[PDB]
């Protein structure tokens, strides 16, 4: 009848919705090009497919332990030793239903209302509306794209108050694909170790997609930083698992028992069956071996492609990512133009809508991700979508003209 | 320097509990385990191999977030059939398990200082989901004697303005009572007059239901159906726990909020678990031959539950419509001091003591709000049950009721 206040201001997410009604639209019979939700074009690994199938066969089908079953949180534990030089104990580690799960569950752990959560512009869609949840004011940092997208630490100085609370980090990013080397983020943190009340989220789940010479590096890793870091990873990303549903949360025991006492009151421990299948992708060995090493080759690729072929696009602007599966394309300086049958183009939101209406294309405006002057596009689908894409794209934009 | 209402939330005792007992015999050391309402069934066969094709095919992408349509289909298929409900299928919400679902609903419903009306004895996380909303649980107390149901006198003159959610699972977690359709007609009668009032109807043990006893919907009842969020799954009916499904149906603008809320939360449920859920519904009415023998596996453990444990001296038992838990009034203990443990006065230090001295693990009722009494699930084998009534027998033995 009345929603509650703090849904019913809740804001849909953009890559969802679009997602949703993208796969709605190729179901009633209109072919769609659908570049929104970074979906891998590929199969989950045969080895881990393999071990789901086995789970299911043997039983494997019984309420784990609400924090994810032993074997699990051993691998993580391991996963993160190795992979990022961090020293966690198995009840250090809480297992979910995918990353999203994950992120909300620590915002809420650790954010009183009031609390400022610091959020670097452009984000993933969820970080503003996670904060809403739990019931803190995000505070956004814009970044620039002559500066790669990546947040200035004298702007974080500049927007620190008391009631500073959270700060979330997600590197390699959503939706730039922009990577933090490591000098910036040891500056960040001599920032963070100066206010004793100030913890970090750092979300690394798109870690392994990265293309050298770029590096991962985990915040949890700097020094002091250890106390103060939430460290949120999953499978979706790097083993193709997006539909397993599978994430989970590393941290300080206190604040880790905190979010597993949520946990234990909003869901159970995550599919027991998607548990298997996650001790087969770590199994894999470091960085997920040759079977990833394989998918990051074939997304830099994609991107290379992507970068090429819009980039010389009259007035588009590129920040060529280092990580992640998606380009934050700059199109704003088609704005203002008149597109005849379908009328004025003069922000993100029209422009994506353009390209899905008139040219079937889904993208995702970056509005939704805080930043109106780019659209994000999804490299994670095949090279063939991609090149059909680019042609329509390319006929999209030859009736507008590009400001100077 | 955590929330405070992360601080302040209650850890599910049915959770801790449950994963301490498995811990223990993992250390070593055996432990019948009473807590968890688990079934000791597979999940059925043609529904393992839906989860098992759906991985082989590749159907491990992403879904629609509120679920994929095929199963909320089937879904309002289930709820016309089985229900007498009508939905439409963008009335469905699929979830991560039902638990899920109904934290969703009551975040979605709940403004803060509205009150959630919560018949006692109550499954553990509805007061505890209701103050994540920063709701007020009302929690209302009934009585073995009555068969812990809801007395309508109590609910109405529990009722205020602020009064926004009533809670009503049947069969019960954790009392195994039914709600019989006349107590529900009066139910609907005192909440059809308080225009803020909705109702959560969690379902999901109608199918584990002992004849005579008959489940009714409460969205079914006269004017009811505009009020109610009807919320089932997956994990009792067809032991698919593992899995994680279940679902919400109600009012088109309501469950429009939840799904909202869940893209913000954890995205779709997952793809192959969905499968296995079509796949389940394809059983046909009520499960079938495969749900059939479930039940009758259930009411034989009941049974010999009930006879075994009722003739013990002090120990009063309200027999089940239901479910698969026993909700066991040991209270003529209270008071009594056993040597090596020390005193036993309330349900908490005697399921401490089931545990510590004896080695069976069941719920204390305080967790339930009710501290009269001890939960005891017997969804596992009649051998084990055995056992577990043994042992209770001798721990009793050196103590002495009322
Ligand atoms: C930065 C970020 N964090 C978390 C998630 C959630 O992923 P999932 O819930 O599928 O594990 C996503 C989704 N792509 C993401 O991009
Ligand atoms: C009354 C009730 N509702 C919902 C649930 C949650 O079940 P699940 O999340 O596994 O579907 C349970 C678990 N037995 C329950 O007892
Ligand atoms: N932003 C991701 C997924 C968002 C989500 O999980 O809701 C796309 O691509
Ligand atoms: N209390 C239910 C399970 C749900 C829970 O763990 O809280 C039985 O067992």
């Amino acid at each position: 009848m009345s929603l509650s206040p703090r849904v019913q201001s809740l804001k849909p997410s953009k890559t969802m919705v679009i997602t949703d009604l993208a796969a709605t639209l190729v179901q009633s019979g209109v072919p769609v090009i659908r570049l929104a939700a970074g979906e891998p074009d590929f199969d989950t690994p045969k080895v881990v497919a393999e071990a789901g199938i086995n789970a299911i066969r043997e039983g494997f089908t019984r309420y784990t332990l609400n924090a994810g079953i032993t074997e699990l949180r051993e691998a993580i534990c391991r996963k993160l030793k190795e992979e990022n030089g961090l020293s966690y104990a198995p009840d250090q580690i809480l297992v979910s239903n995918g990353a999203k799960q994950s992120l909300l569950q620590a915002v809420l752990a650790v954010c009183s209302p009031g609390d400022e959560v610091i959020i670097p512009a452009p984000y993933w869609v969820s970080y503003t509306e996670q904060a809403r949840l739990a019931d803190a004011t995000p505070v956004v940092i814009p970044t620039k794209i002559s500066n790669n997208f990546l947040l200035d630490p004298k702007d974080l100085e500049s927007k620190l108050t008391e009631k500073s609370r959270l700060l979330i980090l997600c590197s390699p990013s959503n939706p730039t694909g922009s990577v933090y080397p490591k000098s910036l983020l040891e500056e960040i943190a001599r920032i963070i170790a100066k206010h004793p009340r100030l913890l970090v989220l750092s979300d690394e789940i798109y870690e392994h997609i990265i293309y050298a010479p770029a590096t991962h590096t985990s915040f949890a890793s700097l020094p002091d930083m250890y106390e103060r870091t939430l460290t949120v990873n999953g499978f979706s990303a790097a083993f193709a698992m997006t539909g397993w549903r599978l994430g989970y949360l590393a941290g300080p025991k206190h604040i880790v028992a905190a979010c597993s006492k949520l946990q234990g009151q909003v869901s159970s421990g995550a599919s027991s069956i998607a548990q298997k299948a996650g001790v087969a992708a770590l199994g894999l060995g470091k960085a997920g071996g040759e079977t990833v090493a394989e998918m990051v080759k074939a997304y830099r690729e994609r991107r290379d492609f992507l970068v090429k072929s819009l980039g010389d696009i009259k007035g588009v602007k590129i920040s060529e990512p280092q990580g992640a599966f998606y380009l934050f394309i700059d199109f704003s300086a088609y704005y203002g133009s008149e597109a005849e049958g379908f009328g004025l183009i003069n922000d993100s939101s029209s422009l994506a809508l353009y390209f899905l209406d008139k040219f079937q294309v889904a993208m995702v405006p970056g509005d939704a991700f805080g930043d109106d002057s780019c659209i994000r596009i999804s490299y994670a689908t095949s090279l063939d979508v991609l090149q059909a894409a680019v042609e329509k794209i390319r006929k999209a934009l030859e009736p507008l003209r590009a400001t100077v």
